[PDB]
């Protein structure tokens, strides 16, 4: 596996945003409590699950875990590219898997939840 994507970054500067804590207190933590979110709580782990030739076709990978630790971290100062994080995540599970596949589904749900809450996102 890679090093995971990096959650700090010590170049930048800091701020919090409504957008930003929404993002945390709202989007992140209604996901990761879904019933279908656990596979996408960390990283992929291509060795232990044994996912043939995963970072040769995700050459961008990103995850709620990673996603959690940038927020906590006041990683994002613009709320868009929290947002785009997210899509990454389920970008990939489409690049990587198959029509029908459980994956899919649960990328599907969690994917149709965020478009729920992030149509909420205050303004
Ligand atoms: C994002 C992503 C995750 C994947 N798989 N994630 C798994 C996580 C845990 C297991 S497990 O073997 O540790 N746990 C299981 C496996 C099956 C049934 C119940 N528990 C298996 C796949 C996968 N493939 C493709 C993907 O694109």
């Amino acid at each position: 596996n890679p090093p995971p994507p990096e959650t700090s970054n010590p170049n930048k500067p800091k701020r919090q945003t409504n957008q930003l804590q929404y993002l945390l207190r709202v989007v992140l933590k209604t996901l990761w409590k879904h019933q279908f979110a656990w596979p996408f709580q960390q990283p992929v782990d291509a060795v232990k699950l044994n996912l043939p030739d995963y970072y040769k076709i995700i050459k961008t990978p990103m995850d709620m875990g990673t996603i959690k630790k940038r927020l906590e971290n006041n990683y994002y100062w613009n709320a868009q590219e929290c947002i785009q994080d997210f899509n990454t995540m389920f970008t990939n599970c489409y690049i990587y898997n198959k029509p029908g596949d459980d994956i899919v589904l649960m990328a599907e749900a969690l994917e149709k939840l965020f478009l729920q809450k992030i149509n909420e996102l205050p303004t």
